[PDB]
């Protein structure tokens, strides 16, 4: 019933502010993983961190507002075809730094893909514009099955559940993207905080930010994300970009309520 | 909707103003007949805070609130032998509010309570985790002791405000379980803290001064009120009281899960 990207804890004794989750991230248990491609093999969303990392803390800690500051993205999480799942490691230190490792079988050394610290709690969120007035902030609406077409055709093999935004407005220097829950998550997306799938599209929606009539973007860097609540079945992503080979922007999620999920401050990002 | 926040029409010359409206009348609100002081039925000087907050909800959006330097000053009467009054949230372009009530024939409004109120809260503070807490506070009260005093000094509770199932103390604490009645479970989704449930906070911190006695104390002061989460069927209320007349606390409200529902700075009280 508890958070799916979670694993078993085993509280070490002369270690006793450090938390170690482990997880076998195979197929079976995550049917989703295979709608994400790049390039062939897949890869779990680099978004897909930040739903893990924060229910890892909710777990210690308790339910609640966190945030995930100075991440850093280096390494890919690969789950290939021809070898067995791989295993996974969130490492909190009690400093809140925290690290997430995978390791593939036979290998004698864990890759790092994650780092950054991580708290409890959250700057009050600034939205430069209300949820109401959003929807005119954003004037010229883009076909989303074209946004689709331009990942696969630079190698990003894009399957149902990560092909996810049903609409999307822009305007200068900024997006608006709604991101719905698609069937075949609907049933196990409750017990995510934002499921990586969802957690992609918003970084899909940014993308449509710099200023295009071609340059693929993946997540690198991010200064800030502040989770506030719960994403429901349809989301709200409102996205501003900053002024290379590197994009970036601030990013507002909203339930379709209006109730704000999660903040993020410069989300940076790298082709 | 909030079943405490009323019509509000906006007035043309005052844009950054809010005004809600509401008849206070039994048949509405049942639940009051529940709390009457020295025979009539007053509405809770603690439900001026699930009243508020909810106002404020439905202008702004859903999220976090705090109400900061509270004054209750004059008790708003539901008589029974005259119509249920009118009950008028006011809040003005610089973020103070009042909550006014006139009763039928009346020449003036009467302030009830007075205060401000922003977006956001603190990160919250508690002094004790919420796993911790039933370890703080190890003696136990029976609940049927402490209604009986509010009876014996003219404080007539009925059931909607007997919701204290357990209670526990130490030097300056206390530690009740607050649970929603079957009466008023069928709306208490609809409100964010109910009244009933809010009153019950300060029932529980007035065991954390008391020492093992006939001293009533009622809601004066808050310098804050942050509101975190709705309140859900079972609440664990954690009170510290600061050491004349004038009873003062800290409290921090949870859910049975550990979410932080709302936290109290300065929570003053008056015989």
């Amino acid at each position: 019933q508890g958070h799916p990207l979670v694993g078993t804890r085993s509280p070490v004794a002369d270690e006793p502010d450090k938390y170690v989750w482990e997880l076998t991230m195979d197929t079976d248990t995550f049917p989703w993983l295979e709608d994400h491609r790049v390039q062939g093999p897949i890869v779990f969303p680099g978004a897909g961190h930040l739903d893990l990392v924060v229910g890892c803390a909710t777990e210690a800690f308790g339910p609640g507002r966190y945030s995930v500051e100075n991440v850093e993205f280096r390494r890919p999480l690969f789950v290939f075809d021809d070898r067995p799942a791989p295993l996974v490691q969130v490492v909190l230190s009690p400093s809140m730094h925290f690290g997430v490792y995978s390791l593939q079988d036979g290998d004698k050394e864990w890759v790092l893909h994650s780092e950054g610290t991580v708290r409890a709690g959250a700057p009050d969120a600034e939205p430069p514009v209300p949820f109401a007035e959003l929807e005119a902030h954003c004037p010229l609406e883009f076909d989303p099955a074209k946004v689709f077409a331009k990942f696969r055709n630079n190698g990003l093999m894009l399957g149902p559940t990560f092909r996810v935004i049903s609409r999307l407005k822009y305007g200068e220097l900024r997006s608006l993207g709604r991101i719905d829950t698609p069937d075949t998550i609907a049933d196990e997306a409750p017990r995510h905080l934002i499921h990586p799938a969802l957690l992609d599209a918003c970084f899909q929606s940014l993308s449509i930010a710099m200023g295009n009539d071609k340059t693929l973007y993946i997540p690198f860097d991010v200064r800030r994300f502040s989770f506030h609540a719960k994403a429901g079945k349809r989301l709200y992503c409102y996205g501003q970009a900053h002024v290379i080979a590197y994009c970036e922007g601030d990013l507002w999620l909203f339930n379709e309520d209006g109730e704000l999920v999660a903040e993020f401050e410069g989300f940076k990002g790298k082709s």
